């Protein structure tokens, strides 16, 4: 599978310098306010669709739950304990098919949206990323797929959504790429912080992942957003749920709630530091389960993709269901018969006589974000019995779950089965060993934040979300120092979730960073010396047929060191182009094998896409006439078709006059970023990513281009095999 | 007066090569790990630090502060009314000349450290930032400052001693620069955090500072030492206050507290929808405050360079005694009169009957942390003239404070004059506008973050560190729509404080970014045409000579494109070191005006400090023998005298044999960051500011050097400059 990176490097030529010449200082801070007016309408906007979501979820998985308790409250009576199962069955079946139908038309709404927004944050750009219609998908199939308790999430594909709106509403200026992957950061700072509550959190898993160098005036707008975002979606839920309207009652769609311990015990604390060893064992502990999960997940991923994936379309909707009946079932009988109900608004009475409530049943029968509030909250409604029933019943089905043609997410059901083993930690601890003033909520909140440290394996990002869901600033320790132990001892087997579901696509996908012995390795060794070149004043026959024989996105403009109007227009433009010291200052003052690897000094560079465009147009003059006949389209003219521009094979190719020059040189990137042949794999790397440019040309002491590098060299395998034959020559 | 930069680009060169081959996985993660070690030990001394200084400010206050308590209540009833007056001007004093004589012992220690702190972490290395003597000197001059009522804070200093503790725990590896930053960085956010409670703040105040490229594993450690340093503190600090040693019941100097509402109205809340338009309000009247603020220290700043630091050193100890005396007499003179007492721990009873406290005395005579708690969460307990008349006799106190020759600090004293104002606007409007259900609280705190937006003007970090002293997440958007709202005011008249400071001492520093038109600007027109070059294998004549004559810290390597050793060994280099494209494909198969400004072609940058180290040693062969004769220093024995390399002048010329042949092809960087003269000025900005390099050398297409950048040509007077010059050209 083969993917094109985005186009960040910024292209200054001709038009370009015209657009900046008519630009005076009052257009600038004109279109800065635009940009901040986007920005808020960006965040507005994906708050208006966590609300969408939440709302709709709430009403649908209340409207089930409601009939399902009418229906057990009666048959219970009967005896029958059938029918409640056949509705159930029905709600959940229905609600899974119609969210694997949305999937179907949209293959990339499948699973959480941070494998597909960590690439496009990278610039890989996978096909259907950003689209009105994989928003649509996504959208309208987690409010199908979360209401079916399928024990999936909501804040995972809210990420994808708001990195959706972002790319869509800039897009009526604003056209390049190196807007869109702001806008897109700015989307995705805010579809976490509606996600989790969490604006900083937002910005800053924004700023780790798409890498780059240090921007403050796009952060402050980032923040700017996520804040909106996170306020509006407050507004909203906290007027719709309640009854007054201007306050801010909850943040957004998963909180915690207040960790607060009781007044009458004046002893009790939050966490003390004698139960911080506990915090890295459960660190430990977790993160080891966390690998486990990981070892489970992949197995099943690498067998889809061998026996699901490459079967007709009428199959990944039978396994959702299968999924959803399977789930449906386990629920319903662990609720039944294991659940152990004890005498006593989200308590939910069944299957057995009055004043006593499944704890089971208040587990599984409320919503997922909802049962986190009382693991966090409550203390002596649960039996270690039936924590451990419903840890070992939640970690089984949620890896089955995941990877199905559903929208799903991975932050609750890892955010529950980590606050189900630190409560029952927290009852062991209680109860055998005797440890008083334990305060179970800070231990059920470690276990869970472990559990995502095992699972998820972030960083930074984590940590502060999970501190600003907390609430609580004393609490930033205790949860550092987990996330950080279970990332320690997770590595040690296996990857996290998103970095094996992005490996396993073939994603070109370039690492944080390189290892100690990549800088043995020089650029000479990861470049390509066989180049496809374009010289200025070419040939409109020689383009047409190195864009339809290569597949190159860039061409190095450049003229050979060592017919007759075409060499002369050639030797001039290579005469006046080269700027010397004494040329410089006085203006100042003023005020076979060798024939294919051939000596080429390095010009500039120009893209597929702009050689096409010329080439649509009659950008061309005859051989007869000078070089200053050009149609010289401006910087408008160019950046139209800018979202698809046209291919090679699609243009007509008859129209087109072979043999008359055209030229090159006003519209090519005259000074993109060059490194020397001596440079180690560490510094390009470094320019590559976070300047966040393609194609970096390797050019010599001499001024030739001796080489050309793209993301595909300096991914982590190219470099993994360079070094070992470095290692095998010598 | 001339700064130096920091040597923050790596140098890779054959010692290099040579430990980088010596140097294997294992080996680098126990460097990782002890890493990871020193930065916790950076963090640990720098809680320690701020436990002493919190420890003994306010032993001394205490301390005083119940001596003139008795002095008081014995000679109000005597009527005296002076001899209190006398012991408070004694105490007062002394501890302002304690604080002066230690400034006048190392200079640099004068003012907050944040304009000495945000120019080493842009790389200017102004003389005694990082050094045991300023430590010691600034540690214990705050304690004998504030201590002095001379309306300074202690959080401000807290930066510059954390970024000294984390510039001198690493060196006992870690002695180049690139690690030196980066330990000062963590320092920073160690210092910001211990300072104001807020690990996050501290981190994102050292990204935003040190901007660079985005560096995951640094920022990981960063928020680490700021969370150490937080944490170990807060153990510290709330095991010697309270009884409770595991405890951890506060967070670091500056606290706000418990921003709740009383739970007897159900209606109350921290703030609605309907009072943000307050919040934008606040927003500007305290922004122009600010302004004013800047308006006037400025003004006194330069009058005191002009008039009071061309002084003999007994000046800059009287103004600080006079600021003493008539801080002390003005309080002292507003508490025993303008104070309006009222019926009724931090209470105090002055010069009025029992059942009576001055409120002006509760402002005062208290410590500064502790009057913005009342100020907070107190209501009904300040009279509107009292809190008008504090505003006024704390707003022209603090600027005339800041400045003279003892520690200070602008975090406190900006954040009490706002929350002084806010009080003061919710008196008024539920006094007048009638406007229930506002909690004062909330005022206060929108007012003081208003005045530090208006004042201090700074983004991102400001509103973080805010965030999460306020213990509060609800309330992040009232904080960050007025810091934004105070910024866009107080731009319109001029800059921060710290801007200003930072300016005034002619320090060369890079802005955030460039403006519009300066992309009008090529890379030709910045750059010096004329060169001081060194041949590689140059006569050691030469090197002395350039040298001495010289002050330049870096010379580019080059070869003349157009005795017999000295040539024939240059021309032996010249052809080696070139490599050709069908050259490195058969390698991979295998397996006067004229005469001053010459073509040169580019071949490397050698420092001045390495031509110095060169030349202290026998790294010199004779003309007679070959190249291959040579000590070859290792990588340890080039990196010995690193803090203190020595001068050229220092060196005793008189050993050294003129007229023999030395290489510096081994040891210099065969591969720096080059741009083209075709590059634009944003571009080459970008490069030099994030990238943190030094001495950016501009190479034309021929691969002849033809010039030279430095952060002097990247400043913004000289960018104004070049782009008046362009304008009046064209
Ligand atoms: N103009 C070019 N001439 C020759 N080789 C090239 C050129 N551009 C890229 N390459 C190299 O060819 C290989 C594959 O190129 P490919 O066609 O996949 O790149 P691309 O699609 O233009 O790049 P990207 O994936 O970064 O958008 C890589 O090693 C790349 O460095
Ligand atoms: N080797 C050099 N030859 C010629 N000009 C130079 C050289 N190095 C720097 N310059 C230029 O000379 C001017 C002043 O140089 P200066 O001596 O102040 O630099 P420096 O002290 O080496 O640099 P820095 O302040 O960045 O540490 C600037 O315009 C700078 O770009
Ligand atoms: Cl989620
Ligand atoms: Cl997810
Ligand atoms: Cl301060
Ligand atoms: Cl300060
Ligand atoms: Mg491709
Ligand atoms: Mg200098």
């Amino acid at each position: 599978k083969d993917y094109e990176s985005l186009d960040y490097d910024r292209c200054i030529n001709d038009p370009y310098l015209e657009v900046l010449e008519t630009m005076d200082n009052k257009k600038g801070r004109r279109y800065e306010a635009v940009k901040w007016m986007v920005v808020f309408a960006i965040g507005v906007c994906t708050g208006l669709v966590g609300l969408f979501v939440d709302f709709f979820v709430r009403l649908f998985t209340q409207l089930k739950f409601g009939v399902v308790q009418t229906s057990v409250e009666e048959c219970s009576q009967k005896g029958c304990l059938a029918l409640s199962l056949l509705e159930l069955l029905g709600f959940n079946l229905t609600f899974v098919f119609l969210a694997s139908l949305l999937v179907l038309i949209e293959p990339v709404a499948a699973g959480s949206g941070i494998p597909e927004v960590k690439c496009y944050l990278n610039g890989v750009k996978v096909p259907g990323i950003v689209r009105l219609r994989t928003l649509l998908c996504k959208v309208l199939g987690v409010l199908f797929s979360v209401a079916g308790g399928l024990f999936v999430e909501k804040e995972g594909p809210m990420i994808h959504s708001g990195s959706v709106v972002g790319a869509g509403l800039p897009q009526f200026y604003f056209r390049s790429d190196r807007d869109k992957r702001d806008f897109v950061s700015a989307g995705a700072a805010a579809g976490v912080a509606a996600a989790f509550g969490a604006p900083i959190g937002g910005t800053l898993f924004s700023l780790e992942e798409g890498s780059s160098f240090w921007n403050q005036g796009l952060t402050w707008k980032v923040l700017f957003c996520s804040m909106s975002a996170t306020f509006t979606l407050n507004f909203f839920r906290s007027g719709i749920q309640f009854g007054s309207w201007g306050s801010f009652q909850l943040p957004g769609l998963l909180n915690f709630g207040e960790f607060k311990c009781s007044d009458s015990d004046k002893k009790c604390h939050l966490w003390t530091a004698m139960d911080l060893g506990f915090f890295v064992v459960m660190g430990v502990i977790g993160g080891l389960l966390g690998a486990t999960f990981n070892c489970l997940n992949k197995r099943l991923a690498k067998y889809r993709m061998r026996n699901v994936h490459p079967k007709p379309k009428l199959v990944r909707v039978l396994e959702s269901l299968l999924v959803s009946l399977v789930t449906t079932v386990v629920v319903f009988v662990a609720s039944m018969v294991l659940g152990e109900c004890r005498q006593m608004s989200s308590i939910k009475t069944f299957f057995c006589p009055n004043d006593t409530y499944n704890d089971m049943a208040t587990l599984f029968f409320n919503p997922q974000e909802s049962a986190i509030l009382q693991l966090f909250h409550q203390d002596g409604t649960f039996s270690p019995v039936t924590l451990a029933l419903f840890f070992v019943l939640y970690f089984l089905l949620a890896c089955w779950t995941y990877g199905i043609s559903v929208p799903s997410g991975l932050f609750v059901p890892s955010l529950l089965c980590g606050a189900a083993f630190g409560r029952l930690v927290a009852n062991v601890l209680k109860s055998y060993i005797g440890l008083g003033h334990i305060y179970s909520g800070t231990f059920a909140l470690i276990g869970a934040a472990a559990f995502l440290g095992g699972v998820v394996r972030m960083t930074i990002s984590l940590t502060v979300i999970l501190i600003e869901s907390t609430n609580e600033i004393t609490c930033g320790l205790p949860i550092m120092v987990t996330l950080m132990v279970a990332k320690w001892t997770g590595d040690f087997f296996n990857k996290g979730i998103y970095d094996i579901h992005v490996g396993l696509r073939g994603v070109p996908l370039l690492e944080w960073e390189t290892e100690v012995e990549m800088d043995k390795l020089r650029a000479s060794d990861i470049m390509e010396p066989n180049l496809t070149y374009v010289y200025p004043h070419t040939r409109i026959q020689s383009l047409v047929s190195i864009l339809r024989t290569t597949v190159h996105h860039a061409f190095p403009v450049v003229t050979e060191n060592r017919g007759n109007q075409l060499i002369s227009n050639n030797i001039k433009f290579k005469k006046s182009s080269i700027l010397t010291r004494a040329g410089e200052q006085r203006k100042r003052s003023q005020s076979t094998m060798e024939e294919r690897f051939r000596p080429l000094t390095f010009h500039g560079l120009i893209l597929r896409s702009q050689l096409v465009t010329l080439l649509v147009r009659g950008v061309c003059y005859s051989e007869s006439q000078s070089s200053a006949s050009q149609p010289r389209l401006s910087y408008a003219e160019m950046a139209e078709d800018y979202p698809r521009y046209p291919d090679i094979h699609d243009l007509d190719l008859t129209l087109l006059n072979p043999r008359m020059i055209v030229d090159v040189t006003p519209y090519m990137n005259p000074s993109p970023f060059t490194v020397s042949p001596n440079t180690h794999v560490s510094q390009v790397f470094n320019l590559f990513r976070t300047m966040g440019l393609r194609h970096l040309p390797v050019v010599n002491a001499v001024g030739e281009i001796v080489g050309i590098i793209t993301r595909h060299n300096l991914t982590y395998e190219f470099l993994q095999a360079r070094l070992r034959q470095h290692y095998q020559t010598i």
